[PDB]
């Protein structure tokens, strides 16, 4: 079943949202919550349209009611770090996206893009591509899975995959909604498909260099609970929402420098791979929200995964921690892909550590404090 | 859950809308019944386009009708008072709010206008700037609060401040539509926010000088009902509608003169927090419509208010009668924040109490009968 | 009867429609997967729009959620082969039809174009014209025809054929969406019309030179497909969807060459059918993905069709396997139809088979292996 | 007579500027040049339109054909400064303003923008407002003011100021399209009027903040001449433009500071009026681009101009070296007028020495090299 | 002064062009005369609109109109290489720009693509970058410069340069419209200036890769001519349009590969000068259509030229024959400058000269006839 928000007259709602708006602007602030996963959003008045990001003002929330700060000193400050247009109340109303920080003004305990912005000015010449595969369920607000039989289960999976029809693809209204607002917002999504299990799907962002890639990524998510609060339903990105037989869900990283792009890169490649190799349980920790346990219920090395406890890497095997694309070997150059991060890693934290082992070279358990 | 009307075909209205509408203009006027907390409404055609509102003819209703009237004396008199652009049927049409005055010419019981306009004009040359944060909750014709749990309830307060999703943020359609009709009309609302308890929602005034405040208020409030009821569900100005481990509602009054926004100005917001901390008994009476009963089941202490019994003041400090932002002490010049007042409040009594106590150095337990 | 899906609202999604699209352009990949009847889709983004299929870029996919690799080395290949416009996202986006190759470049098992591309090529100056007559039926998610009564029957067949009315026709909505989303799309649709059977219907797609009529065949089987996924019904092609004395589907397709079109052509057609008439084995395995077993259930004999293991062939003759039309017959030229493929039947594997057996005069049971 | 080039068809210019522009933009680069009086301009191709100025790039030019670089190292360099909306061009194409720098990166002789910033960034809190009033005079290819009898005169003067009708104004089709391409531009261009001498018009440009005052009224300028290149004549900026008894042209300033504008600011204005009077030589000097020579022709004591050699103020005296507006005055707070600089002053050297007179307390001949 | 065609009512053609195309395409079809520097022009009906170039079909003219052919075997035929948008006719109608073969198919004698595009194809890996300066003079039909005084001359130069204003710029219609005709049909147009010499203009074309660069900018020349033909004026490409101290017109090729544009790629921009200064005569052959007797009346070392007889070479050097621009000296990398080329050089001439001295290294006064 669906909430009873969806069940309103939506006829009504447009004809309101059709007046004209006049010369005043709205934006809305945008910022991650003290859990590290979940986001939060209000909406301030403007007197013009802002051009760029550094104009638009500082604002505040009381941190009491998100679970990020004690009684006594409560306030939250919020600074703008990137602008969108916003595709519910069209132009020239803008989307914001915030870094969160204390009273003191140090940054909060989830806001992991002060450092992260750091690291990626360290290695700004060598150009760091991101590309990340998002795959999430949908769901109803019973904890169904939406179009699924009710206390039931569908037909035995294989005919999901990238399927057509009514009895094979769920929810493709939801897809192709966010995927329209997400190319008018100037999110950089790269494209879709339907999952193997039912009602799951993925959509791509990317290639996105240095810092934007965890700001389009935070904000892709953003438009997409929005877009199912419309109609709806619930979007989940727990890495294994049905237990058993049923395909879980990750966030595949992909990732490559201005030397992996050129002619035999493949050398730098596998010099980035060997690296990698000697720090998985470093990066196990950071490519999930609670240090490791939820990737544990989805990587036990079935249904095209790869164990939890070993790292493995080769060309063209999807079932190794590290894919090597076989495009990307025979060219000699391109771009490799890190298997391992669940659906609800941050890519702030994704990506840092990316930079730290294979471009800083840093080793053991803690990150260095500091330049690298 | 919702009303009959509600489910009557919309399409077919916006047809009818859709006419072209000719030579003739539609004015709605507006006014305050007897329990000092209702509006209501009644339309007439105008020959032309009216300019100003001093081109409004007065007009009448039966106060019989309203419990605003005698026996045998019945008739009331309506006088405009202030013009807004009308979101409902769209331009050349007007709303008017209008005073309310007695056969006699004599203001009405629950015309709180009349007194407040001249306190403004005495005090016309500090330039007193007002900001209202209007709490409210969306509720079902049932009596229960919308997109609850049929007789039941939904998940512990944490997730449903600044949410976002169809499991954390009830009702945005009205929340939406309310705040594009406000930019239309004219009325300065500056945002809007997703509160504590689900379908909870805060929006906010100003910041407006003078008269101009109580006028923007109460507009808005007209506003919010009339689009609650083409979505048949109720807005509530009620400060406890819940009891028990469930959100008040409240509307905190942000004030500041011109001496408090210039350079040192914090040194004229202590001093008038001096004043308010000795007149407590004065302001609980004149911030309630009922004199205080219905705020004292809100003001106990707890989830964030200060006791209905104690005055406090203090710099960022959320749980007393008085926050000064941090913001505003660092910067040593703002405002000030009055977070007692009800859900229910009248804007213009509030005000008035704010300039007789900061303004005019008023004492004792009765406004001075004459100016100061 | 209907799929959750069809139940959201769809106004909603309209309004994300509407949005602008910007410079960038989606483009989705349709592919045919292991089981020979089943399509597939996935979609991404370009910089800018293409102007012919040469310009679209190579893709790949996964071939074990497919069923069409196992193990290591699953990884397929997307080949673009045609391109038309999208009718669903609208210009500048585009849908593309791909030819499948495994992961050593070889054309996979259901790859019938790559063969079927190269014969074409052989025959090229006798213009070889192609006209297919696809047949299939509605179905609810239930596995019920749509607008049946539930667990029961409609009234006895006759008044339903070219029917109009209620009591009539049913589904005449995906009708007529999918004929003009065809025509908009570049897809050369020549009619329709309602068949024996209730919710029963046709389309006829041609004539088509050469290869391209197994191109628009295909393309118009997935819009099909995707159009009722829109309304929430399932368009099925098996032969005989309903046991007993219900209408059975097929797929007839009329031929014709260069010579056959021109002044006296007759003689050139008996000629044709005069070979096939020694190859019905050959084309009764060709006509089926299952090599015969799914037409067994609808060439009984009755209802206006023919026997599956007898060949016969006549003019004006709609019970036999071959017809020649009575207008071809009196103006001694024109073309004629087989009427043994079944609904469900690859056309490439059709035209392919009778240009081997009218034009390259081939014999035996097995299809020559190089040229001729 | 008019220029050749507007004899050409401007019906055939309309239609190429009907086609859709695409997706590149076109930037326009405005800089001042060796002379310090004319304007140069050259444009470029941008792939994607810019939001700030900051996103410009640093562009270069020859500056021996300038006159302002020597022979070997003639290289020289733009840095934009600020942007406006393009009139001519229309959205989404831009009008730049920047300034000069040697091969060196020192700035340019003519340069003056540099040293005015900074002057204006030591008195930031203090706000200062400028308001310029721009006279000029409207003459044909001939060299002869625009409409006037061919070798003769008009009428004498009294009719013409601010007047209406064929024998009294003469081209305010050139002043109309200015005020319009100003407004779209984002100068901010407060009125426009008749001058005395027929043929002769006024533009006042403000109140601007500080830097900005420089900025806008050359864009003006820079507007004004391509708007009459349209027309096919020439505006002139020359303070005496017909010799004997015919009005000059000058370039009233206008000035306030906060204090100036708050209650009692009166003395304020009294305290800067008296600093004047002891840098009368210094002022002269910086309101002429050589030096005071061009000034000499206009200020006489005659046409209600103040005499050259001396200086004088008064309230409500036009005849003064600075004026004090009756109103003014009388609610003792406001501005103060300084008729003194003629109509073709730089502007950032006009307010450069109002701020390091009035509000830096500087004295002698020349201006202090560090911080005043 | 102008043609009379020019003086025909101009309005008249626009309501024709306002009529509804219909089904039927307009293609028009450019190439190159016998005498190498001369365009001409024909257009057919297609019955459908050109996707891309290759479909578009061969065509032919009669060569001894062109004295590009003998008297019996006079026909020539047209080869379509590059098409764009048609700006005077809009979409969707078509320029084509044609490579001319003789009646036996061996390319023409002024064919110099056949053998320029071979050559690029053999350095397709450095992907050479090319950028070219297009000076030119607008003309009377009475053979004076446009706008000029009849008989006479202008003041002397030096405020003409980049300049604005009726007395300062002639032409600039030409120049508007000349610019967004080439942004409409696809012309990669990098910006405009006005020249030292009243009446002449310069436009610029690239960056473009390989054969694009030839392609390109004749149909920008096309572009021109016949915009100029609208207005009724002549554009002339000529070196030396006035004897004496005015300024020749040049057509300046900036060169780079992919190597130089690398980091330290200054290295490579100095080898390959190295390269160029050995072969001056040879490149003065091919950098003209008469063998170099054309660029003579303008190389003589005067008014910011090299001399034609002697090659020199530096950093920011404006009188030398090949310039480094100071900017891309200091970054230690990017292009350089060849300021020998006429401004009625081929381009196919100009291109593949650069490739085979710097990149083929070819010695001696004849090209490398074996492929190479
Ligand atoms: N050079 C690159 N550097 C970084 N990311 C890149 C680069 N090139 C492509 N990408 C990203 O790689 C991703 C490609 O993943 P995609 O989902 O298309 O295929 P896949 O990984 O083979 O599929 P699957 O979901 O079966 O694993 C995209 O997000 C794309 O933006
Ligand atoms: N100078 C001012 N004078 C009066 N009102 C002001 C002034 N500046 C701002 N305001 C008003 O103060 C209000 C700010 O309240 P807002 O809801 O944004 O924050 P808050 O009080 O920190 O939040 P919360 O709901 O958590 O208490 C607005 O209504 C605004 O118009
Ligand atoms: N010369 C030709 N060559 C090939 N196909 C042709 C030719 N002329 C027509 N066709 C095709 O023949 C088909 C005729 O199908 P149609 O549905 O009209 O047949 P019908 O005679 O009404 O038969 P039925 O009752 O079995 O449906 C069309 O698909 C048309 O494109
Ligand atoms: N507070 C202020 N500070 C600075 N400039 C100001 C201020 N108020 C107004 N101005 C400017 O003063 C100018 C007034 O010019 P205006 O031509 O209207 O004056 P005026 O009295 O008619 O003069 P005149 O008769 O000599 O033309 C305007 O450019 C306006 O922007
Ligand atoms: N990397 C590059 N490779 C090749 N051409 C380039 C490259 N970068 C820029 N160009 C081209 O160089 C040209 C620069 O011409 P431009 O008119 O700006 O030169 P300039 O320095 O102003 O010289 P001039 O004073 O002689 O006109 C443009 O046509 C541009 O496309
Ligand atoms: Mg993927
Ligand atoms: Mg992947
Ligand atoms: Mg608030
Ligand atoms: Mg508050
Ligand atoms: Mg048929
Ligand atoms: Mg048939
Ligand atoms: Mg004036
Ligand atoms: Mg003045
Ligand atoms: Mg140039
Ligand atoms: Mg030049």
């Amino acid at each position: 079943t669906t909430s009873a928000s969806s069940h309103l007259n939506k006829g009504i709602k447009q004809v309101y949202m059709s007046l004209p708006q006049g010369e005043k602007v709205q934006a809305m602030y945008i910022w991650i919550d003290g859990t590290g996963e979940g986001l939060r959003c209000k909406t301030r008045t403007l007197d013009s349209e802002p051009k760029c990001v550094e104009e638009l003002p500082e604002w505040n929330f009381d941190g009491s009611s998100t679970l990020q700060s004690e009684g006594s000193n409560s306030d939250m400050y919020l600074v703008p770090a990137a602008m969108f247009r916003d595709p519910f109340r069209k132009d020239p109303n803008k989307l914001v996206l915030c870094e969160v920080f204390k009273y003191n003004r140090r940054p909060a305990e989830t806001n992991l893009r002060h450092t992260c912005k750091r690291i990626m000015d360290m290695v700004s010449n060598q150009h760091p591509w991101f590309g990340m595969e998002q795959e999430y369920t949908l769901m109803g607000t019973d904890g169904h899975p939406f179009g699924w039989p009710s206390n039931g289960f569908p037909g035995p999976q294989g005919p999901y995959y990238c399927g057509v029809g009514a009895d094979r693809a769920y929810g493709r209204d939801i897809v192709e909604a966010h995927y329209r607002a997400c190319l008018y917002a100037g999110v950089k999504i790269a494209g879709t498909n339907a999952e193997v299990m039912p009602a799951q799907w993925e959509f791509q962002i990317g290639p996105c260099e240095g810092i934007s890639m965890g700001d389009h990524l935070w904000v892709a998510r953003f438009i997409l609970h929005r877009v199912c609060e419309d109609f709806g339903v619930i979007a989940t990105f727990d890495p294994k929402p049905i237990p058993g037989n049923w395909n879980g869900a990750g966030c595949h990283t992909n990732f490559s420098t201005k030397a992996m792009r050129e002619e035999n890169g493949l050398k730098y490649i596998e010099e980035a791979i060997e690296k990698l190799s000697k720090r998985h349980q470093y990066h196990i920790r950071a490519y999930d929200p609670k240090g490791g346990l939820d990737n544990a219920r989805r990587l036990t090395g079935f249904h095209e995964t790869s164990n939890i406890n070993d790292f493995s890497a080769g060309v063209a095997n999807r079932s190794a921690s590290i894919r090597i694309p076989r495009t990307v070997g025979q060219e000699k150059k391109g771009y490799f892909e890190d298997r391992r991060p669940s659906a609800n890693c941050d890519p702030f934290s994704v990506t840092e550590a990316l930079i730290r082992t294979c471009l800083l070279n840093e080793t053991g358990d803690e990150p260095f404090q500091y330049k690298n």
